[PDB]
C-alpha cells in the first residue's frame, strides 16, 4: 500500500483525505454530548464559551470536568482558599447556566497542586467512559510561554486519557464495575497559538462576557480593565484567521498525529 | 580565543568545524557497539529498523534497552497485560534477529507507567557503563506533538543517563563495584521532525516492514490498513531530504548543544 | 473596551503600549534590588555576569538564588560530591565578589536531583517574600534542546514563584509569621534564544570571563579550550542582533503573556 | 452520660456492651457478602481458606480482591514475572473454585511494589461501594517482626478505605457517577498474633491444603517440607485458643477502637 | 564514666536522675509557651483540653499547630469539603477561645492527605523558630491500633522536627532569613496507651466536653450519644492510674530516649 | 506432615529444631564474610563495635554499607553539611581501621533524607549480590520509641533487601550484566529492645569506646559527658542478660519467621 505515490506531499495528502478521512471544514458537526476540560473555574467559559453557546443551543449536551477548586485565586489576605473555593463553585454553576451547561464534574484538587499522575488519568477516564461522549475539548498543553503548571497538566492528561480511556487493561477495576472502554470520536484543543478550526462567536461576544463576569472573585472592575481588552484582542486574533470580528480558535488533528509524527505540524 | 572572528556566523562555524569537530556526513562509520533505546517493543524497528540491519550487517554490535513491558498494548478485554507483555517479549525477539540484533535488556518498567526519575537513570547508567557502547539512539523528546509521557520520558532520560555516565559520583556504587564511567561518543534522535542525518533505506523498506509486522499483537491486519501508509509517508519524509524513495531520519548534534546552547536549531 | 480597534495589529500594539505599558527601551532603569536564580554555581556568572557588574556598578544590589550544590560537576574518581560543593561555595564567593554581589541564598538540593514540586516553589517565595525583590533574573526554560532538568526545573520554578509570591493563600504560614506577598515587578529570562533585550558587554567581557574562571573546578585549562570559544560565541549572537561586539539576551514580557496568551510569540 | 459508673472497669464494660454493643459470640453470623482482601494471590487461602468455605458453605458471597499480580514469587532465572503472574492468576481461580468463590477483582499492582497512597485507597473504596460488603477480611498491619510491605500497606490500607467509603467528600467522582457511600458491618484482620475470634477448622483442614497446593507455581514439593509444617504450626496455634485441633482466628474490633482508643489492647 | 556501678538497674536510676536530670512531678512548671499540635480541628480539646484551659489559667501561652483543614469530616452528601473546612475553622476558633487559646496556625494540609515528608517538617520548624517555645504536644504516634494516617504522621512529624529545629543545616534558608536555631524543652505526646504523667482534670471536665461539643459539625447529638461515653471512658482509664476521677494522660521521655534507646519502654 | 504433635508447644518447637534447624548458640561461627549497614557513619561502632572487632579478629571480612552522609550532624551554623560529610567520612575510615574493617559503601543519600522505596533496595541488593556475604547485620526497625526515619528505613529497608537478592526478576538488570541472585545465610539485628544472642564484649570495651570517639565531629567533650554514661548503660542492659559486665545484644530468627508469623516473638 501506499506504492504508487511519487512524492511526500502526494503521501500525505491522500494519507489525510482517504487514510484518516480527516477534515477540518465542521468538526462538531455530528456531536451529541461533549466534555469540555477546564484547569479552573472559568477557564471554558474564558477559553470557548462562545462555542458552548453554540453547541447547546444545537442540542449537543456540554459536560464540564474541573480539574481543581480554584482555591488560590485571590490577593485578599482575609479570604481562606476554602472559603473561595465555595465562592467559585457558585460562580461556575451561574456561569455554566448562561451557557447551557447542565452537568459539572469537580476533581477537587488543590489550585496550584495538579498531580501529572496516573490517579488523576483514572479520574478523567472513569468519567469518559461512564459518559461515553464524542468529543472532548481540553487547553493546547503545547501553548508557547504557558507558565501554569495547573494548564499544562490538564492539556497532557486530557489528551492523554482520552487514548487511554480505550484500553480495557488501563484502570481495568472499571471494566470490571461495568464501565467499559469508551473510544471517542474527536478532540479539540482551546487556547492554541495553532489554532486550524476557528468559530465565528461574533454576535455572542457580549453573553461569552457576562458568563466571564459571572466568575466575580476573579474579575472584579480593577482587574476588568485589563482583562476585557485582552480577552477581546484573543478573539480578534481568532476571528481575523477566518474574515470575522470575534473567533474562537481549536486546534484538531487525527488521533495517529498525536503520537511519532514527524510533519504534524502541516496541520 | 575566538578574539579575531567578526560576525556570529564565522564564530558559530568555527566553533562546529574546529572546535567541536563536528559533521554529519557518516556520523556512524566508526562504531562497534551500538544501544538503541525504545519506548515500548517494536520501537526500535518502527523507528529505525532499516539503519538497525545496515549497522548489523556492517559488523556492528547493536543492542537493545526496551523500557516498557507493552502492557497496555491491547483493546482485546480478554487479554491480561500480564499475557500481553510475554506475548510482545517474544515478538520483539523475532523482530530482533531479523534485524541482526542479538541481545535486548528489558527494564519492565509498565507501559504508560515509566517513571522520570534518577531510579531509571541509573538502570540507564548501569547498563551504559557496562557496555560502553559507541553510540546510543533514542526518541527525539521534542517531537512537537508527542502525546505519549513514555516516549518523551525515554528520549530525556537517554540524553541525560548519557551525560552522566561520564560521571563517578552519579550513581556512585556502580564505579564501587568496578563499572567504570563511560563516555559515548554520538547520540543520535529517532522519531525526530528535525533530522539532520538521513539514511537511504529504500532497498531495505520490505524488511523493515517484515520486521515490524513481527510484532503481531500490535499490527493486525486491520491495524495495518493505517499503518502501512503512514509508515511509507514518515520513510518519503525522510527519504525526499536527500532525494531517495524511503530514507530514516535522525537529528545528531554536538554535546555542548544539548545544553545552554541559543543557536542550537541553526543544526 | 477595545470595541473601537478594527484589526488584530492595532489591538495588540494598544494591548501592549497603553494596557499594559510594556516597553523594552530600559527595562532595568528603576531596580533597586535583583534576585539572580541560578540551577548550579557558576550559572549566573556564564549567563550574565555582564549584566550583574553593570548593575552592581549602577548601585544595585544583586542577589543571587543558588538551586543546587553542584555536587555532580567532576570526572576525578578521587574527588567526592561532598568536597566538590564546598569547593564550589568558596568558587562562588570570589566569583561573586568579582560581580560585585554580597548575599548567596544556598537551596542546597543536590546537583541533577532538583525536585520540581510545591517545597522548592515555597523556598523561593520565602526569600521573594523576605526580600522584595524590584526584578528576578532565571533561566529561559523553554530554550530549545536544553536537556539539564534542573535548568528547565529552575526556569519554570522562578517563573511560577514570582507569580505565587503575590497570593496570600500559597505558603500561608510565610504570612502567619510576617512574610508578607510580594508582588515583583520584572522577570527577565537568561540562556535565552528568543531574546528581545540586550545588553553590550563588550568593555566588560574580559571581567565577566575571569568571574567565571574562578570557578576552576569546572573549567580546567582543558575545559576551557572549548568553553572560552563557546562563551565568544554566545555573546557574538546576542551582540550582533543590536550592532555591538558582545552582548547578553533576555526576554522579557508582560506578566499576562506567561498566561494563556497565543500571540506571546509576537515579541 | 455515664455519669454513674465508679471506674474504668465499670464503664470499659458498658461502652462495650451497652453503646456499642459490641460481642465476639458469633461475628460473622449475618453476613450474606464479604470481601477477603490479599496482598498476593494465594494469602486469602493461606490466612483464611477454612473459614471462606465456611462462609460459602452458609451461602455466603465471597469475593476476593487481590492487591498484587504475584510477578516475584520465584527464584527461577528462565521465568519471567509476566509469566508468572498469568500462571498464578490461573492458580488462583482455581483455589477459589475449591473455596466456593465466584469474584476476584485484580487490582494488578507490581509484586513489592504496592504503593501506599490515596490512589491505592480510592481503588478499593471504589469496590467497596460498588459491593457494598457486610464484611471485610484483611491481613492485620500490625503483626510483630511482618517484612513484607505489600502485607502491611494492604491491611492499612483496607482499615482505611472501609472508613473512608462512607465519606461522600472522599473520591467524590464515585458519587457523581452513583456509587453512593457504603458503611461496612465489620472488618476481621487475619494474620494476626492478637486474634479475639477463632473458627474451628479441624474438618477443613486438608481442603483448606489442597486450595493453598492449588498455587503449584510458589509450593513446589520441595517448599512445601516447610509449609505443610508451618501452616499446621500456626492452624493449632489458634485452635489451641479455643481448645481444638485446627483454627483460623482473627481480630475483630468495634470501629471506634481503630482511632484514639488507648485501651484498644484489652480486648 | 559510668564505671562504679554494678548492676543495670543502678545504672539506669543513675542516667535518669543525674545525666538526664529527668522527672515526671512537674513537667509542665516552667513553661510560659508551649504548642500543640493536632491532626484536625478539635484534636486539642478532644486530646488535652483540660490541661489546656489549666495552663492558659496559669499564664501559659497556648498556641495550636492544626496539620489539617478537617475537609472529610462529615456525611453529609450536600456539604462540600471547602464549605466543612470554612465551617470548622471558625468551631475551633470557638473552642480556642473557652480554652484560653488566642493563635491557631493551620497548616491546611487536606484531611487524609497530610503527607509524610521533609516539607512538611519545614512547616513545623519554621513554626517552632518563629515562637521558641518551651513545650510541644502532639498525638503519640505508636498508640497501639491508631489507623488514621493523619495522626500516626503527625505524630512522627513532630517529634523529628522538634529535634531537627537545632540543626542549622536543616532548613536552612530559615537561618538565611533570621529565624535562629532553636531547643524545645520538653515534648508532651497525649492520645496515649502509655503515659507517665497526669494531669487531674476533675473539676474541668464540663468545660472540656463544652470546648468539644464547639466542634458542632463533628459531634451532632446522635453521635454525642457514643462520643460521651467514650470521652468519659477515656478520662476515667487516665484518672484512675492517680486515683482521681478524670485524667488527661501523657508521655513524656528525655529526649535521649526517643533514640537508639533499648530500655525506653521502662518509663 | 505434623500431624503427630499433640500441643502447639510441640510443634513450635519442632518446626524451629527441625524443619528450620535454627539455633541461638553460636549464630556467626560459619561466617567469612558480613555486611553491616549503618543509617548514619558511626552506627556500626556504636550499635555493635566490639562485635565487628571479634569478627574482624577471627578472620571475617567485614564490609559496611552507610546509607546516609551524616550531613545533618552538627549545630554550628559556620559548619556547612558538606563540609561535615566530608569530616564525617574521614571519620569513620579511622574509626573502621581501628576495628577491622577494610571496606565501605557510601550511599550517599543525605541525611535525615533516606528514602523507602525500591530505589534504595535496589541499591542494597546490588552490593549483597556483588558481595555474596554470609551475613548482614542492620538496625531493628521495631525497636520502640526509635524516631529517626533514618533507623527505621535502614532496619526495614535491609531485611527487604536480603529477601529480594534471591529473586532473579527483583532488580533484574543486575543478573543481565552477570550479579546472580544471591541467598544470605542469617540477619542479625542491632539496636534491639529484643535481643536472643549477646555477645559478650567487656574485655573490648575500651577500643570499642575509642572506635566511637573516633567521630570527633558527633562527640566533642560536652557531648561524651552524657554518651559514656548512655552507651554504659546500654551495654550493661545486655551483658546483664548472660550475666557478664558488657554486653552487644542481636535479634537474630529464622528467615520464615519475618512473615506471616504470629509466634514470632516466642524467640
Ligand atoms: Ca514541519
Ligand atoms: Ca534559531
Ligand atoms: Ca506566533
Ligand atoms: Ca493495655
Ligand atoms: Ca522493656
Ligand atoms: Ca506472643
Ligand atoms: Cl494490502
Ligand atoms: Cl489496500
Ligand atoms: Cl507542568
Ligand atoms: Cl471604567
Ligand atoms: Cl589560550
Ligand atoms: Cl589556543
Ligand atoms: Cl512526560
Ligand atoms: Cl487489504
Ligand atoms: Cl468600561
Ligand atoms: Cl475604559
Ligand atoms: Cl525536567
Ligand atoms: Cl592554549
Ligand atoms: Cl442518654
Ligand atoms: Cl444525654
Ligand atoms: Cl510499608
Ligand atoms: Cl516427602
Ligand atoms: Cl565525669
Ligand atoms: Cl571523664
Ligand atoms: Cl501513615
Ligand atoms: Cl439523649
Ligand atoms: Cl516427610
Ligand atoms: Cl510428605
Ligand atoms: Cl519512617
Ligand atoms: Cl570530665
Amino acid at each position: 500500500m501506499f506504492e504508487n505515490v511519487s512524492t511526500f506531499e502526494e503521501a500525505f495528502n491522500k494519507l489525510l483525505k482517504e487514510v484518516l478521512e480527516f477534515n477540518l471544514e465542521n468538526p462538531f458537526e455530528d456531536a451529541k454530548k461533549v466534555i469540555c476540560i477546564e484547569p479552573h473555574p472559568d477557564d471554558c467559559a474564558i477559553g470557548m464559551g462562545g462555542t458552548i453557546k453554540k453547541l447547546s443551543d444545537e442540542g449537543v449536551e456540554v459536560i464540564y470536568i474541573c480539574m481543581t477548586d480554584g482555591y488560590m485565586g485571590t490577593t485578599d489576605e482575609k479570604l481562606s482558599g476554602h472559603e473561595l473555593a465555595l465562592i467559585r463553585r457558585r460562580e461556575e454553576e451561574e456561569s455554566a447556566k448562561l451557557l447551557g451547561v447542565r452537568k459539572i464534574y469537580w476533581l477537587n484538587y488543590r489550585d496550584t497542586e495538579l498531580p501529572y499522575s496516573r490517579e488523576v488519568r483514572k479520574d478523567l477516564v472513569k468519567i469518559i467512559r461512564k459518559e461515553k461522549p464524542d468529543g472532548v475539548f481540553a487547553p493546547d498543553p503545547w501553548l508557547p510561554y504557558e507558565s501554569h503548571p495547573d494548564h499544562r497538566r490538564t492539556g497532557f492528561l486530557a489528551i492523554e486519557s482520552v487514548a487511554f480511556s480505550q484500553l480495557p487493561n488501563f484502570s481495568n477495576i472499571d471494566i470490571d464495575i461495568g464501565l467499559k472502554p469508551h473510544s471517542v470520536s474527536f478532540i479539540a484543543l482551546y487556547y492554541t497559538h495553532k489554532p486550524n478550526y476557528i468559530v465565528d462567536i461574533t454576535d455572542l461576544m457580549e453573553l461569552k462576557l457576562k458568563a466571564i463576569r459571572a466568575h466575580r472573585s476573579q474579575f472584579t472592575d480593577d482587574i476588568w480593565e485589563t482583562w476585557e481588552p485582552f480577552l477581546r484582542t484573543v478573539t480578534m486574533f481568532y476571528g481575523e484567521k477566518i474574515g470575522v470580528r470575534y473567533g474562537e480558535g481549536f486546534r484538531v488533528m487525527p488521533g495517529l498525529f498525536y503520537h511519532i509524527t514527524p510533519f504534524a505540524d502541516l496541520i
